[PDB]
């Protein structure tokens, strides 16, 4: 359940509706983010913080108003945390505890986003 960081920027130019979830620790976001992005930190998921389940509900509901499964991306630095987040979102999906999402993780995370989009994007 994984996307190319070339497909993400596609997908991300062409202007199509999808939440891009960075679920890194607030230490790093801190340093530098995407601002599109809805912070989602990777131990929220883990822990059910009903507080972030609520944001990413209210991101969808802004969109579609309680009207496809939603196109969800999940990124963080290199992408070793982005596939466990994926993996909890697809069962709160999968419980309909969240409307239904196809979810995928940004192979390379933040790292290949500053290699290969935007090199203004730093190491840290």
């Amino acid at each position: 359940s994984r996307v190319s960081v070339t497909d993400y920027k596609r997908l991300l130019d062409s202007g199509a509706f999808h939440l891009l979830l960075d679920v890194r620790p607030q230490v790093e976001v801190d340093i530098c983010r995407l601002p599109h992005a809805l912070h989602i930190p990777l131990k929220h998921l883990e822990r059910r913080d009903a507080e972030s389940l609520k944001l990413l509900k209210e991101a969808i509901w802004e969109e579609k108003q309680g009207t496809a499964a939603v196109p969800i991306y999940v990124i963080c630095k290199l992408g070793n945390d982005s596939q466990k987040a994926v993996k909890i979102l697809q069962s709160l999906s999968a419980a309909q505890e969240l409307d239904p999402l196809t979810v995928r993780d940004v192979v390379g995370g933040l790292m290949a986003w500053a290699a290969k989009i935007d090199g203004t994007f730093p190491q840290y």
